[PDB]
């Protein structure tokens, strides 16, 4: 009976349920409405979500994340060779050509396929819904990026099966976001929908057409390496240089633990800057027992990220060009992904679309799970959302 919608995200995952036409996004044990797509292995336990992300800087080698960049891929693909520089954990190729993530768990060397790591994230999201409902959950709709190939979709479905879920369907993330806003029901006639999805690691723009309750992905573009983590890195690079000017050329970047601790505080300041004009980045005993403190204005953050923010419009122009349509022909602009909370990004998109207000009523990092939950309820025979 009970079916959930799961956004299996690169950096964060989210679980929703649609009952009586109402969608509840379910909070985890820590009260978080999204859960990090992190899995860590220690001498005693296997941590998933918040607990895994929280100990990442203390256990870099055995804390896995970014499995979505490896799922359904051959280890030899150029994408894997390029991305692996960003991972403190070890990834090797198996005799079947599949990636094998190598960690230490309880003093033993263990290997996992990307779909096994993703199955642990999915199992945690299943448990988050189960704790809320007080009942077991078997059915689910899981989302994937529109550009995911058959191998990536099938490996994501397999991750669901391993997690104990009966995957009703694998659907596209941009389509799930459009379904969340009821754009398939609302009004009538052909509608051109632009989904602007800027998450923690990726940027995806998708141009959809909707005629008679049927969504079609006309064109997609973006950048698989542009997200919130790149804006955090702009703050990290600035702080590293600021520390040098304050402490006679001392270089924080030589210590990877100092960088990780600084990155944690840079991301917190970035979030504050979405609703405040200023924020403080503070790390006690950052490097060589030296305390670090700096005040960052929203203007300074905007300046450090200026080119990256403006360049988000390039894939918007590209999808419009590929779909052979003018920006004036876009009926709805849906903001998806946690980074769309950045005021400058919202302003740039609004100005590009000549003052058109983007649809952002749903928490952008929840809209995909919200749409997947609606689709899960429809596929279970519940027509109340319509
Ligand atoms: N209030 C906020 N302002 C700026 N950035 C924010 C934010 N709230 C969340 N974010 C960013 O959103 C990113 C995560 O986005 P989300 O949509 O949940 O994850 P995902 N797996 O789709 O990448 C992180 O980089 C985080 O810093
Ligand atoms: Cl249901
Ligand atoms: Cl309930």
């Amino acid at each position: 009976e009970v079916a959930i919608g799961i956004d299996l995200g690169t950096t964060y995952s989210c679980v929703g349920i649609c009952r009586n036409g109402v969608v509840d996004i379910i909070a985890n044990d820590q009260g978080n409405r999204t859960t990090p797509s992190y899995v860590a292995f220690t001498d005693t336990e296997r941590l998933i979500g918040d607990a895994a992300k929280n100990q990442a800087s203390r256990n870099p080698e055995n804390t896995v994340f970014d499995a979505k960049r490896l799922i359904g891929r051959k280890f030899s693909e150029t994408t894997v060779q390029s991305d692996m520089k960003h991972w403190p954990f070890t990834v090797k190729g198996g005799s079947d050509g599949k990636p094998m993530i190598e960690v230490s768990y309880q003093g033993e060397k263990k290997t996992f396929h990307p779909e096994e790591i993703s199955s642990m994230v999915l199992k945690k999201m299943k448990e988050v819904a189960e704790t809320y409902l007080g009942k077991p959950v078997k059915n689910a709709v899981i989302t994937v990026p529109a550009y995911f190939n058959d191998s990536q979709r099938q490996a994501t479905k397999d991750a669901g099966a391993i997690a104990g879920l009966n995957v009703l369907r694998i659907i596209n993330e941009p389509t799930a976001a459009a379904i969340a806003y009821g754009l398939d029901k609302k009004g009538k006639g052909e509608q051109n929908i632009l989904i602007f999805d800027l998450g923690g690691g990726t940027f995806d723009v998708s141009l959809l057409t909707l005629e008679d309750g049927i969504f079609e992905v006309k064109a997609t573009s973006g950048d698989t390496h542009l997200g919130g983590e790149d804006f955090d890195n702009k703050l990290v690079n600035f702080c590293v240089q600021d520390f040098k000017k304050k402490n006679g050329g001392k270089d924080v970047s030589k210590n990877s633990k100092s960088l990780r601790r600084l990155r944690t505080q840079c991301e917190k300041a970035k979030r504050v800057l979405s609703s405040s004009a200023q924020a403080t980045i503070e790390v006690d005993s950052l490097f060589d027992g030296i305390d670090y403190n700096v005040n960052i204005t929203r203007a300074k953050f905007e300046e450090l990220c200026m080119d990256q923010f403006r360049n988000t419009l390039i894939p918007v122009e590209k999808v419009l060009k590929d779909a052979k349509m003018d920006k004036s022909q876009v009926h709805e602009i849906v903001l998806v992904g946690g980074s769309t909370r950045i005021p400058k990004i919202q302003q740039l998109i609004k100005d590009f679309f000549n003052g058109k207000e983007p649809c952002k009523a749903i928490n952008p990092d929840e809209a995909v799970a919200y749409g997947a939950a609606v689709q899960a309820a429809i596929l279970s025979g519940d027509q109340s959302s319509a």
